[PDB]
């Protein structure tokens, strides 16, 4: 039978940037569409757009400097075959990345960071295999690192993370509010983002356990309950479909952003694809 | 009892936040290792400052303060809530990376940032580290204020010439403190050796752990009962489906082969998939790897 992860919701991690989940909300438009390209996973275990397994893979970065720019790899060195990018590359788009990362084969000294502040402009083509930066270190040959800020891409401009980046790509596909008045659930983590919190679709630790159990999907859609682990008491139903997103229906003026973040999610039954859940 | 279903080189370490890129043997082989982090009994059991997900190994929070001699921190738990030094040696997830200075880079949680909004603290492993008692000292060329979270970024000699040695683990008390160690892992004998998972991390002048991160977090979640002495698992190649080697997982936490003269589990590929066999006895005889 399927299963999803337990362990509460505090103990997971955002697939989108490498942090911890705080809270869960919904879209202020609830009809909004996203496209993200990192937390993406069938309930059956099919990983999509860039998605990696473990969550010391979400919005890292390695390849090779050309002087500047890189050649991308995939995360282990290996060659990547221009997916919309390298497994974990970051998906946070129309904004720059300032990117920290080290010389892996390397006898280090002194200082051993560069950080590469990445444009999302013409030359930012991680699906040809390539990106160009600017840094103010002196990076070369083989270089590993994690996106670690983001900021405006121009003066003014506010950066979004409900965006994703122009990769050109077989990107993952749209995910559209689904049934009659459902809300998709974001798990949400502290970033620092200059000029708002980055969103995810599904913890990192939800996306490699549907990898791992591989479990056959029986149904239109999971209900699940969010339990506090402690008296036994289900807090919220919420349904998980098989293209791997969950929603709830929000009390009007809430929402699960109101629900404690220590509780645990647990597979119910399988129902109907309009089965009506009660709001959170 | 299963371990989890996937490949080594997709597993994260549980010292530092890297991917696993081999495994080895300790070149003495009676060496023995009290790490905090990568600790979890078979039962789901976290030991020392273990946390549960790859994303809270290697970090820290906590609050600025400053004082007539510098500024530090006033740890918390990685949310925000009161750390638990009753019980721990320090928050979970704080590194256990020993005897040497740590740079670790944090930015201020809740705060409408501007500029660059990072800060580099440089912390030294000397007499105001007491991370038990639940501060730490820090330098930095930044201006940290208010609640900082943040990861461990490299390590460096805490003097001039000194080398760091990512096998110790830091004194975490201020004097006869009790720190609350998760236990020493030994060697447990019959030519046994403990099987350490590497990776490459940025240490001026590769980091072991002893169980992958997603081995603990998969602990936690099952809870399940332990039905015998070791549990037996095959290391199979996923392409090929060949069992590659023996390895005997012990309840305390921790996993073991018998490496061939001269070699061991460092020639195997990185990219096989741990799986339990049967549950044996502790003296259940491993064939060379
Ligand atoms: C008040 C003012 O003029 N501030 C300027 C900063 O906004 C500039 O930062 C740069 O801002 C652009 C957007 O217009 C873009 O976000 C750049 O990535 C960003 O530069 C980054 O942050 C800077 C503070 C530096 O740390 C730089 O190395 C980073 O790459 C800066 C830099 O142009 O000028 C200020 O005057
Ligand atoms: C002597 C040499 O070849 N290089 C020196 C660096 O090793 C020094 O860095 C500092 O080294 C001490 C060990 O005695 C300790 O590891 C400090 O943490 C380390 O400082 C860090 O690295 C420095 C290079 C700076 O980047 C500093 O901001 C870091 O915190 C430096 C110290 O200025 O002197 C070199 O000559």
């Amino acid at each position: 039978q399927l299963t999803v992860p337990n362990i509460p919701l505090n103990n997971l991690a955002n697939s989108r940037v490498p942090a911890m989940i705080n809270k869960m909300t919904v879209s202020t438009d609830q009809n909004q569409v996203v496209q993200f390209q990192n937390g993406r996973c069938t309930l059956e275990g099919q990983l999509l757009g860039t998605t990696p397994v473990s969550a010391s893979q979400v919005a890292r970065i390695r390849g090779k400097v050309f002087s500047k720019g890189l050649n991308l790899t995939e995360l282990d060195g290996t060659p990547y075959h221009a997916s919309p990018a390298p497994l974990g590359f970051p998906d946070i788009g129309a904004c720059d990345w300032h990117v920290s990362t080290f010389k892996v084969d390397q006898n280090l000294s002194g200082d051993p960071m560069s950080r590469l502040d990445v444009k999302q402009n013409a030359p930012f083509a991680p699906h040809l295999g390539s990106i160009e930066f600017t840094s103010d270190q002196d990076p070369t040959g083989d270089q590993l690192g994690t996106l670690a800020w983001v900021s405006p891409s121009t003066s003014g401009a506010r950066v979004d993370p409900w965006k994703i980046p122009s990769y050109g790509t077989h990107l993952a596909p749209p995910i559209f509010p689904p049934g009659f008045g459902e809300a998709i659930v974001y798990f949400m983590s502290d970033f620092p983002i200059v000029s708002a919190q980055v969103p995810c679709t599904l913890p990192q630790e939800f996306v490699s356990h549907f990898v791992e159990q591989q479990a056959p999907v029986r149904g239109e859609a999971a209900l699940l309950h969010y339990v506090d682990p402690d008296t036994h008491r289900n807090l919220g139903e919420f349904k998980l479909y098989p293209d791997g997103f969950i929603t709830c229906v929000p009390n009007t003026g809430g929402g699960p952003q109101n629900l404690p973040t220590n509780g645990v999610f647990v597979f119910s039954s399988w129902v109907s694809r309009y089965y009506q859940l009660k709001p959170v």
